[PDB]
């Protein structure tokens, strides 16, 4: 019961943006139920929300030990690593997300962002092209390829991608 009561109190607080309060509630669940993976993930995300990525990483690591086959958890872990410039740690976690779900569009996209940040613009473009192969409406992937091409001085190819991103934006907006 403690687990249900306080998980529900925490979500309510997190939803209202009372992140310190949600943390207290989630901590209370984990007192009784240290292996609660759902709260480990919520706590991790909430730590990310208040700018404490190392604490996020700790909580997400605990999750992934207990449930090793959640692509989402590895995606989030990867994102938290990226926030503290642990770029290879981000890559590794995102590659595990992708291995678990090879059609995980968001993980491919983030992987591209991590490659871009490392100066690895050709692997970034590939990661972005994979993203669009999964979700052809993933606008930010067209935009990021566009900008990768601007970086390469392929300015007409960049404009093709910017126009394609616009086309997708317009189709979206008209529904
Ligand atoms: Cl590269």
């Amino acid at each position: 019961e403690t687990t249900t009561i306080y998980m529900d109190i925490g979500d309510k607080k997190r939803t209202k943006g009372d992140f310190d309060g949600a943390i207290r509630a989630y901590k209370k669940v984990l007192k009784a139920d240290p292996n609660n993976v759902e709260t480990l993930l919520k706590l991790g995300k909430t730590y990310m929300d208040i700018g404490l990525p190392n604490d996020a990483i700790e909580s997400l690591k605990k999750f992934v030990v207990l449930d090793t086959t959640s692509a989402e958890a590895y995606y989030i872990l990867g994102s938290a690593n990226f926030m503290i410039d642990e770029k290879q740690a981000a890559i590794d976690a995102l590659q595990r997300a992708i291995a678990l779900n090879t059609v995980y569009a968001d993980a491919y996209y983030k992987l591209g962002l991590v490659y871009d940040s490392m100066g690895e613009h050709d692997k970034a473009i590939e990661a972005y092209e994979k993203t669009i192969s999964i979700k052809p409406g993933f606008i930010r992937a067209y935009q990021s390829i566009g900008l990768a091409y601007e970086g390469k001085g392929l300015r007409d190819e960049a404009v093709k991608y910017f126009k394609k991103a616009l086309e997708k934006e317009e189709k979206k907006a008209k529904y």
